[PDB]
């Protein structure tokens, strides 16, 4: 489980109140998805998770624990974040992908870049999963180094998951295949996806809708698509005019 209570936050002492008030039960195994306009809070919501900041009001709680107590080791062994950008290091892809532990795991780092659709172009280069890549990869393109970033991720093996727009890089294709991977990307573990390709999201068990700090409506795709009155529908309806 992971729990905001009464959550109110604002990022410096004097600045706007950008979380005002936040109720949220993520019950555990859930796949849920944060949709919203840009600047409505959806990133800041999942930075009081990893715990960069803490809230002047309420509490954050995962699995019944309060994160404001609570040991930072274990804390960073609950939660994998594909960030935005999410920046690599000058060194081979290998050392890259295994930065939760490497030597670990022949066989199974491949399997997470099967996942996240990065195996095969891997394959063609020089050294394989040996090629050194650099600060902006000496070698690699934005698509191709966001899916090393979800291959990352996935090593981790965390108890929660946060898909920090993981696809925004990606043509439809790879979008497309990570998508049919994510039964097994998801399967026993908790999943939170931010999205503005609203696909991303389609099969999450509960989308949340963000406006100005607050969260606005809930529901499947479905059923917040049938709403015509729904910030959602109206945001879907944008796309491909
Ligand atoms: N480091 C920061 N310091 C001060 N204010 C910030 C900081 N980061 C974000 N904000 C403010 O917090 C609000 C929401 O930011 P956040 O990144 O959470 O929104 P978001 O929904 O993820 O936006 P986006 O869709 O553009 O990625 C914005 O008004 C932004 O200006």
């Amino acid at each position: 489980d992971i729990t905001f209570r009464n959550i109110r936050f604002r990022y410096k002492p004097d600045s706007p109140v950008i979380l005002d008030n936040i109720n949220l039960s993520i019950k555990q195994g859930e796949v849920i998805g944060i949709v919203g306009r840009s600047g409505s809070g959806k990133s800041t919501l999942t930075k009081l998770i990893q715990r960069f900041y803490i809230p002047e009001n309420g509490q954050v709680l995962i699995d019944g624990h309060d994160l404001a107590l609570a040991d930072p080791n274990w804390l960073r062994r609950q939660v994998g974040v594909v960030l935005q950008d999410n920046v690599l290091l000058n060194r081979s892809i290998i050392d890259n992908i295994s930065l939760a532990n490497p030597g670990m795991s022949v066989e199974k780092v491949i399997y997470a870049a099967k996942l996240a659709g990065a195996h095969d172009f891997i394959s063609e280069l020089r050294e394989g999963y040996n090629t050194i890549v650099g600060e902006q990869g000496a070698g690699l393109s934005g698509g191709q180094r966001q899916r090393i970033a979800i291959a990352r991720a996935l090593v981790n093996n965390p108890k929660i998951l946060i898909f920090d727009q993981a696809t925004s890089a990606l043509d439809y294709e790879s979008e497309h295949v990570i998508m049919r991977n994510m039964h097994k990307i998801c399967k026993g573990r908790t999943v939170i996806i931010i999205a503005h390709r609203l696909s991303t999201v389609k099969n999450a068990d509960r989308i949340i809708v963000m406006e100005k700090g607050k969260i606005v409506e809930q529901g499947k795709h479905k059923e917040l698509l049938s709403e015509p009155e729904s910030l959602y529908s109206y945001l879907y309806q944008l796309q491909s005019d």
